């Protein structure tokens, strides 16, 4: 059906993590196949790489994997296949990666980097889980008990083994791990093998003898069956090791150990002869000690040479310096330092006459001094007479040479034999496991640390044998030349083995590899699995290589490996690469009763009432995506990995901790008996099986043997005594563990609490799904210390039954036989008085213990959340979709944003945003506010957060979610959506209270998820389909777009208002601006595809037309100030972009309002007939606007006052506005009225600014005459078409101006007045006064302007025209100009106000700062430096355009040789817009702030996310839509 | 850039679309009409056995005009 898993990349191709579960590994799910599927009927599972759209690795990006195409192709672990990505800079690529066979695959990406080279990222690897069953039933991984077997222990014939068989079935283990079943070597020791490609010949003969045994075991007990593999070692007498002697280390292979080979036969040649002097033979005294390192000191130590095996041969080289004074006996350089400083003389030789391999160790001589290039240097120094002193001054220089290598001898040396005195003493006087047995031909003093052989070549070698260094790095090969532990005898060895040496690959030992590979191809035919004793001293491209060659014999190969490397991290990749399916860990290594708590609870679970993932804001939800109406579309035979909610959106993958197979004890640690006590066998059995893991035990810890048995010498074998011990126990432990393994899956469907008092250890196991759930007490004796009590247990709305308990006695000591292996006579009585306590009231269950509960004693209890049935899951993920059927885009803002004042409009100031208790309130009173705070929590899952606490403290919260809805409830779709979560809501505080955060995240959750998908179905494709990031701009759109009851755009009714931000624009006159409203109407409403809410807004602002102008302020019908003179051109542009965009928009010229003011500039009628009076065509709303300005405007402010604008002086109320039409272009404005978008009229009388603007844009703004030209442009072709009636426009002294010549009159002025020519050259056409300049190469920020110097000042308002009206701007003057806003005034996310290198620039805007400064105090800075957002916007648009025409480097050739951007362009692009991702990823705020200080700091005051700053950015996204993606 | 109909203009760079139906056996043809005398050009792309896009060279005819 589907088994589809989604891992989504970073934008540097890594993988990213959806939880926080640790250092971890790509791990997918066990599952079985579907109903009656086997390997290669369909894919195992299908990972879909999802890769960010416009990302560095896009670029010519290629994704490399080694896994096969299909299942016809074999593995190869080096053969990678190509993928391509499908780059976009809006929709995100999805490739495929289909899996029919479980093993290791690794993927990397290759792409073009930024220096037009090739790179390549890390090799990211993830693990599919061999499927593991019997006969015909699945057997989970989680539910695994073994049962490890040794084989020289169960009886010389087959059928003495099939009595340890039916035994274990009995305790119903379901997995039996075997010791290697080979021929064993000489001491007998099952991993020192003395043959790997046959079995043991006392027992078996042939393959089909064991084969028939192991599907015997399958069969007749359903027991599956695994062996050791031993890679690291073989017997030390193997027939094969004489013809094949350089599979090991050996003095031809690995020279550097010929000095450990000497010392060693120093020592079998030493203890041969030992007491023969042998002073103090074996005796346990401090005289004794000291005396057998003296004769260590003379007979060995200064019996071999001084060891010149680091010491240059100080004599033997002046012997060969006379001999050779003739040959090459010159130094050109100079470099040779004097003999003042004899050490940097001494090193210089080194590095100059040296033979290859100088300083390390090899033959006796290995280290050695280049003599012709010595001698070329010592007549260079001193003289090229010999006699002169040579013999002085080379044996000086060569004894300082020594002086290193003589202190790397008496540290070797120290350690050599302070290892020796230490090891021997601990095997005779040391009294912690002693044994003086008299230095005998088989135990010498020295444990053999080289097995010496005659070989059948002809020849005598000595290969070492392995160990393992103390606490030496065992990812360190201490037996290759990078390790000294064989010479500083830091080794303990295993005589039984010896080396095997693995090189690079088959090329360093060609009969290893092939022996090896038909050694581990043979147990794979047989057995399900293999165990690594070890493995983190196997070589990873050694454990690599072989284990693949198992799983092409057996797919479903189960691996286990004793992994302790240096850190968790490598250990996850051993784990990766290898394809490791279980860790190995011990239960008793925990010294005490909290390290036993600890190690249970690490592989236990996750706590209950843990957090359940959900996709939120940070993920894409397209609108043409499959759904399941309500959760139905599975089927349990299908075995599909399910899917979070209704929405297809496939399970993630991410990194979880390795699958742990818990030993309560293995076959090398020490007995219950031997550690602790006998009694504790019960208690620590228990607590392990209690795990949520594979769990598994050694044959003997259940018939609690006395002492650990002894591999290498025992040959007693198995006692025939059944059900003694824990067999009866281990037998309900395994059967309880059958029936949870049915329903359990992934990690968060398990949760665990574990609890440490004293000696009592609690678990309680808990199914997240159904609510069942194991309850656990067990009394540990690790000592005898004492009676202790148990305090009260108290579960919180649960109720518990007793299933059972026991209590595990000593009956006496073990029997002492010298065939059989018998174990300590234990009583195993019931126990009862358990009081099960429930108040049918608070729903709460009590536990009291009795009195007889000794140590070594459990009990379990059967118990049961209550509320939560298994139906409970269904309930919650369904019915979402279809309750947000009937939403808009309009009711969508009630449901997810709501600001706090918007909220307070609605409810008249009663309500508002909920109070979360030592936090504050959410951003937003809807679903938003709550999804931005918890996709934190989920991720990290911080049940301490203070909205987790106040979950289970209260449902305070649960019903302010539905509360919140009756606000709103009249509105379309919110009805049904309320509903929803009411029903939801309700059965959620049935719940235990610690259940509720958990359950409350989700419920939020899905339905956030439903209504942000349920946006993109209504918006356009563009946006339906892209990256996360454009969707999150698009979501702006509904923040901003909301009905309110305060305020609206028309004065009749209430209907849908764009606000300007949230929070501090949005309710009563400060909601709607003009000027802001049609900056932000294409990006907002026209990209997203609002095409009907577009035209309200362009209707209801046409009806308040007075002046020739749009209002600043609109209040919907009412006092509309009038203090702009950019509104109605950014309202002009957007009639062109609403008829440029929406099909059929030519409409919209001829629809007819209802002009509520007079045709003149006369006053305010609210309540006359004026208010009717006459219709208005938007076609004649146009012109009026292109003809009053031209015939010139003057009119001072109504009402003006203190009634108006509490600041502004006298003189600023009367505004006037003219056209030159030398240039056509419009003038207007005075240092007294702040009429442009740098609005800021001062306000501080501690700095004497009240009325005086902080930034006065008089005269001709460049964002003003652009949209001229925008216009003038759009009507003259308007005219083309029969759709503009008008073709004259009047000026002030009455003569008539043809369109088409006021168009050519900006056409050939617009540029020559404001464009600042970069050479001085040409200064006397575009007329610059030269004294007040700032930079060349800049367009004019203002014309005749009343500041001088704010003519020439660098602001982001040129890239205003640049991007309307492209055709007043040569391509070169544009893009050398653009380019130096890029590097000047573009700021990380918003874009500089003014240049930097200005003297009036303040980048730092604090409105309420009471001070002294014209600029800082009462945040006159608001246009002076700080960095605003929408103006990055129409930056980057004609940043695009403009390099998309002049660089040839940002064109490549398109389809039908049409030229699209290069990805060159692109990437810069995308670069320029990373900043802005982050912001709105982690702000609380949905959206993009308004401002912004210097370099990005956070301005307090700006508001957190506004229209305009988001809408901008949309238009960009929609440039390189329209017109590129076809 | 042969227009698609007599009521669109011609340009020299705006080149329309033509599916190419491939097959083993049997060759395709794809007619082109011409409505207005003047200079007409056709190219072809098609994915190269690099996987890649490729094109050939811009193949011209006249149509003459009518006296
Ligand atoms: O009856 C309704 C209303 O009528 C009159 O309104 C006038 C104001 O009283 C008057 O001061 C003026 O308001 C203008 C201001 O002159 C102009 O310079 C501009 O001001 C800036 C602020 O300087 C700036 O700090 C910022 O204000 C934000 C602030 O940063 C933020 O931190 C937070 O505090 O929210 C503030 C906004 O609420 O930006 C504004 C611009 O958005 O624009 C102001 C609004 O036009 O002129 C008004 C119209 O005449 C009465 O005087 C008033 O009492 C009545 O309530
Ligand atoms: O919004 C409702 C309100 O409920 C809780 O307030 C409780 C709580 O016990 C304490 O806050 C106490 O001081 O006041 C109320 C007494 O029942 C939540 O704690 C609070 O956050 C929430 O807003
Ligand atoms: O002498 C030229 C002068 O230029 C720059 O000064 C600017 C000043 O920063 C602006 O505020 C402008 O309006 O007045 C000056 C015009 O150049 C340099 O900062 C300055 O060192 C230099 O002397």
């Amino acid at each position: 059906a589907h088994r589809t898993l989604l891992l989504r990349l970073s934008d540097s191709g890594e993988p990213v993590t959806s939880c926080s579960y640790g250092q971890g590994v790509l791990t997918l799910p066990s599952l079985p196949l579907p109903q009656g599927k086997k390997l290669g009927d369909m894919p195992v599972y299908t990972v879909k790489l999802a890769i960010p759209a416009g990302s560095p690795v896009t670029r010519d990006g290629l994704i490399w994997t080694n896994c096969p195409p299909d299942f016809s192709t074999q593995f190869d672990r080096e053969k990678f296949y190509k993928k391509i990505i499908k780059t976009s800079f809006h929709e995100d690529d999805h490739i495929d990666l289909d899996i029919y066979v479980p093993g290791t695959y690794c993927f990397y990406l290759s792409f073009k980097n930024d220096k037009d080279e090739l790179e390549t990222t890390r090799k990211f690897y993830f693990v599919v889980l061999p499927i593991l069953s019997v006969n015909d039933k699945f057997i989970p991984l989680n539910s695994i008990a073994m049962q490890s077997v040794v084989s020289k222990w169960m009886g010389p014939t087959i059928k003495d083994w099939e009595k340890v068989f039916a035994r274990v079935a009995s305790k119903k283990y379901n997995m039996i791990h075997f010791t290697p079943l080979q021929h064993r070597g000489e001491s007998n020791s099952p991993y020192s093998i003395y043959d790997q490609l046959e079995f043991d010949p006392t027992v078996f003969k042939s393959e089909k003898e064991v084969a028939d045994m192991v599907e015997r075991l399958r069969t007749e007990h359903n027991i599956l069956s695994l062996t050791d593999i031993v890679f690291n070692h073989t017997a030390n007498n193997s027939q094969w090791l004489l013809d094949h002697p350089e599979a090991g280390y050996n003095h031809k292979t690995s020279p550097h150990l010929i000095s450990a080979i000497e010392l060693d036969k120093k020592l079998l040649d030493f203890s041969e002869q030992m007491e023969a002097l042998g002073y103090p033979v074996d005796l346990k005294t401090v005289d004794d000690l000291i005396k057998v390192m003296d004769g260590i000191k003379e007979h060995v130590i200064g019996e071999l040479k001084l060891w010149e095996f680091y010491v240059v041969d100080v004599k033997q080289t002046v012997s060969e310096l006379r001999e050779k004074w003739g040959n090459s006996k010159s130094w050109s350089d100079d470099n040779i330092p004097s003999k003042d400083d004899s050490t940097n003389l001494a090193q210089f030789v080194r590095d100059n006459a040296t033979e290859p391999g100088f300083g390390s160790l090899g033959e006796r001589g290995s280290n050695k001094i280049n003599i012709d290039k010595f001698a070329a240097i010592l007549k260079k120094l001193h003289s090229e007479d010999y006699n002169n002193g040579i013999e002085e001054l080379a044996t000086k220089i060569l004894n300082d040479i020594n002086l290193p290598f003589y202190k790397e001898y008496d540290d070797d040396i120290n350690e050599v034999l302070e290892q020796l005195f230490n090891r021997i003493k601990y095997l005779r006087i040391d009294d912690h496991g002693p044994k003086q047995g008299p230095i005998t031909k088989k135990l010498p003093l020295s444990e053999p640390y080289f097995t010496r052989f005659k070989a059948k070549d002809g020849e005598e070698y000595a290969l070492a044998n392995n160990g393992a260094i103390w606490d030496g790095n065992p990812l360190v090969d201490f037996a290759s030349s990078q390790s000294k532990a064989y010479l500083r005898r830091e080794v303990i060895v295993w005589g039984d083995c010896v080396k095997l040496r693995y090189g690079k690959g088959p090329s360093d030992s060609p009969y290893l590899w092939e022996r090896m590979s038909k050694y581990v191809e043979m147990n794979a035919r047989i057995f399900n699995g293999f165990r690594i004793d070890n493995c983190h001293s196997t070589p990873l491209h050694v454990g690599q290589y072989f284990l693949d060659v198992a799983r092409r014999v057996n797919p479903n190969l189960y691996v286990v490996a004793e992994l302790f490397s240096g850190s968790e991290a490598m250990d996850c990749l051993f784990v990766e690469r290898l394809g490791i399916s279980s860790l190995i860990r011990e239960a008793m290594q925990a010294w005490s009763e909290e390290e036993l708590s600890r190690l249970v609870h690490r592989h236990g679970g996750r706590p209950i009432g843990s957090y359940k993932f959900v996709p939120l804001d940070d993920f894409p939800y397209p609108a043409d995506v499959k759904i399941d109406e309500e959760y139905c579309a599975y089927n349990p035979d299908d075995h599909s990995v399910k899917c979070v909610s209704e929405i297809m959106i496939p399970k993630t993958l991410t990194a979880t901790p390795p699958h742990a197979l818990f030993m309560d004890c293995t076959h090398d640690n020490e007995t219950p008996n031997q550690k602790r006590t006998v009694e504790d066998t019960l208690p620590n059995a228990a607590l392990v099986a209690f795990c949520s893991s594979a769990i598994g035990s050694v044959y003997g810890y259940d018939e609690v043997f006395p002492q650990l048995l002894d591999l290498v010498q025992e040959k007693r074998t198995y006692s025939c005594a059944e059900n003694t011990g824990i067999s009866k126990v281990k037998t309900l432990l395994n059967n309880m563990r059958e029936e949870i393994a049915s329903e359990a899956v992934d990690i968060e469907d398990s949760e665990m609490h574990v609890h440490h008092d004293g000696q009592y250890i609690t678990f309680h196991r808990t199914n997240a799904k159904n609510g069942k759930g194991w309850y656990l007490v067990a009394r540990t004796k690790f000592h005898s210390s004492g009676d202790q009590m148990l305090p009260r247990i108290k579960l919180s709305q649960t109720k518990a039954t007793f299933k059972a308990a026991f209590s595990l006695e000593r009956t006496g000591d073990a029997p002492i036989s010298d065939e059989i292996i018998e174990g300590i006579p234990t009583k195993l009585r019931e126990l009862t008085g358990f009081d099960i306590g429930f108040d049918e009231n608070t729903k709460e269950t009590s536990i009291l213990l009795p009195q007889d509960f000794p140590q070594g004693s459990i009990v379990i209890f059967e118990t049961q959340q209550l509320g939560i049935d298994d139906s409970l899951d269904h309930f919650i993920r369904s019915g979402a979709i279809k309750a947000t059927e009937k939403l808009s885009l309009e009711s969508i803002n009630y449901v997810l944003y709501r600001a706090e004042q918007e909220e307070y409009d609605y409810s008249e100031g009663r309500s508002g945003a909920y109070d979360i208790p030592d936090y504050g309130k959410p951003v937003y009173c809807g679903l938003q506010g709550w999804v931005s705070i918890l996709r934190k929590i989920i991720f990290y899952n911080d049940l301490a957060h203070p909205l987790s606490n106040n979950l289970r403290n209260g449902h305070w919260a649960v019903d302010y979610v539905v509360n919140r809805l009756d606000l709103y409830k009249d509105k379309e779709g919110v009805a049904e959506v309320q509903e929803w979560l009411r029903s939801r809501m309700e059965r959620i505080k049935q719940l235990p209270s610690y259940l509720v955060p958990s359950f409350f995240a989700l419920v939020v959750g899905i339905m956030y998820g439903c209504c942000r998908l349920r946006a993109m179905q209504l918006m356009s494709d563009n946006v339906g389909k892209s990256t996360v990031f454009v969707q999150s701009l698009a979501m702006t759109s509904i923040q901003m777009v909301s009905a309110m009851k305060s305020t609206s755009i028309l004065p009749d009714q209430n209907i849908a208002a764009m606000a300007a931000g949230l929070p501090h624009f949005s309710t009563n006159y400060m909601r709607c601006w003009g000027r802001d409203v049609f900056i932000s109407l294409r990006g907002l409403l026209l990209t997203t595809g609002r095409y009907e809410e577009a035209k309200e807004h362009i209707l209801a602002f046409a009806k308040t037309l007075k002046h020739g102008l749009i209002p600043n302020l609109l209040d919907a019908g009412r006092n509309p100030r009038y203090n702009a003179r950019d509104a109605a051109w950014f309202f002009v542009q957007a009639i062109q972009d609403y008829v440029t965009i929406v099909p059929g928009g030519v409409s919209l010229l001829q629809e007819k309002v209802t002009r509520r003011f007079p045709l003149d500039d006369e006053y305010i009628p609210y309540d006359d007939p004026k208010a009717f009076s006459y219709s208005s065509t938007i076609e004649e709303i146009i012109y009026e606007i292109l003809n009053r300005h031209a015939g010139g405007i003057k009119y001072r402010e109504a009402n003006a006052g203190p009634n108006l604008d509490r600041v502004m002086k006298d003189e600023g109320f009367n505004v006037e506005v003219n056209v030159d039409w030398e240039t056509g272009l419009i003038h207007g404005g005075s240092q007294f009225n702040c009429g442009t978008w740098m609005d800021k009229m001062g306000e501080s009388e501690k700095a004497n600014s009240v009325g005086v603007p902080g930034t006065p844009r008089d005269g001709a703004a460049v964002e003003i005459n652009g949209l001229l030209k925008s216009c003038l442009r759009f009507v003259l072709q308007l005219s083309k078409d029969g759709k503009f009636k008008y073709t004259e426009v009047t000026k002030p002294d009455g003569s008539k101006i043809s369109l088409s010549s006021w168009n050519d009159l900006l056409q050939e002025n617009f540029e020559r007045c404001f464009y600042v020519p970069k050479n001085k050259e040409d200064d006397n056409k575009f007329e610059i006064d030269a004294t007040i300049i700032n930079r060349r190469g800049i367009y004019k920020d203002l014309y005749r302007s009343g500041k001088p110097y704010e003519d020439y000042q660098f602001r982001p308002n040129f890239t205003i025209a640049m991007v309307v009206a492209p055709e007043l701007f040569t391509p070169d003057y544009a893009a050398g100009a653009i380019e130096l806003a890029d590097q000047v005034l573009r700021g990380p996310v918003g874009m500089r106000t003014l240049d930097p290198s200005d003297y009036n620039y303040r980048p730092y805007y604090n409105n309420g700062e009471d001070s002294d400064d014209f600029a800082t105090s009462k945040g006159r800075n608001y246009h002076q430096g700080p960095e605003w957002v929408w103006c990055y916007g129409y930056f980057i648009r004609a940043y695009h355009y403009f390099n998309f025409l002049t660089n040839p480097k940002c064109q490549v050739e398109g389809s039908a040789k049409k030229l699209k951007p290069s990805s060159y362009l692109y990437r810069k692009l995308y670069s320029r817009l990373l900043k802005h991702r982050e912001w709105i990823e982690n702000s609380p705020w949905a959206g993009l702030a308004e401002l912004t200080n210097k370099d990005g700091e956070v301005c307090n005051d700006s508001s957190p996310t506004q229209a305009w700053s988001t809408g901008c950015l949309l238009d960009l996204f929609y440039d390189l839509w329209i017109s590129y993606e076809e």
